[PDB]
């Protein structure tokens, strides 16, 4: 398991949590020096538990699929909550079994459905450590509309930060003040699968992407990633979705 506590949290302790999260995801090889997530894992070993504590010390446990870093569901006191999707129902067979009741959320876990439920795109939702503290607090007591927004914050400040050093740094910059994500942040989130695939396809293509990936950069400018010498590949991305899952 991995843990993070918002009480006394600063950029350093957050960075330690994101390091812990990355290191909890198993891999057998690296591709261009980046850990390649496994094609599959069977049984309960597929799911990582993240223990998150809000400023007041209340806690949820979030279940994360270790092959793709997708949040499947979470436990708040004696109630489990899972996304309305087969991967999440499957996860419900293995985690939080001792919960007194299980609630299936009235949406799946993908960004498009969550944004619909939340009533806003995540371009408009501030993120940061304060927003994460709020999100944890919200998830403690069932409210499916508020939960959708909280889950958008949660996914971005955990999973997305694990996937990209840039996003981790953006959240560190928002340690004490929330701010909506940069366009670059949004772009990276949306491109993780594409980048993961192209970096793998480059293995037998001399480091050249079969299909270039269009990103937005730190300055709001739209750029093309064509090969593994790009900073996105050498710096930034920290985990690869296995092409077998793409
Ligand atoms: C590779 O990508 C680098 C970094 O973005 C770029 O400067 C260069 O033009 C590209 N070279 C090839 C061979 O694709
Ligand atoms: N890490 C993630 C979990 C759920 N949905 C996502 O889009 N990403």
């Amino acid at each position: 398991d991995v843990s993070f506590r918002l009480s006394g949290a600063d950029p350093s302790s957050y960075g330690m949590f994101i390091k812990d999260l990355r290191n909890a995801l198993p891999h057998t090889e690296k591709v261009y020096n980046i850990p390649l997530l496994l094609p599959s894992v069977s049984g309960a070993g597929r799911y990582l538990l993240m223990h998150l504590f809000n400023y007041d010390g209340n806690t949820i446990t979030v279940a994360v699929d270790v092959t793709n870093v997708y949040i499947m569901g979470y436990l708040a006191l004696t109630t489990s909550y899972f996304f309305n999707e087969p991967a999440a129902d499957l996860a419900s067979q293995y985690v939080f079994r001792s919960a007194r009741r299980k609630i299936t959320l009235p949406y799946s876990g993908n960004y498009e459905r969550l944004q619909i439920a939340a009533g806003k795109p995540r371009e408009k939702i501030p993120i940061g450590l304060p927003a994460l503290d709020t999100a944890i607090s919200t998830l403690l007591h069932y409210d499916s509309t508020a939960a959708a927004g909280a889950l958008l914050v949660l996914i971005q400040t955990t999973a997305e930060a694990a996937r990209f050093k840039y996003i981790e740094q953006q959240i560190q910059e928002r340690a004490y003040r929330d701010e909506v994500p940069s366009s670059a942040t949004i772009s990276l989130e949306n491109s993780w699968s594409g980048l993961s695939k192209q970096i793998q396809l480059a293995q037998g293509n001399n480091g050249v992407f079969r299909t270039p990936t269009v990103l937005v950069d730190s300055k709001g400018n739209r750029v093309q990633i064509t090969n593994v010498t790009s900073n996105v590949v050498t710096s930034n991305i920290q985990l690869l979705l296995n092409t077998k899952n793409i």
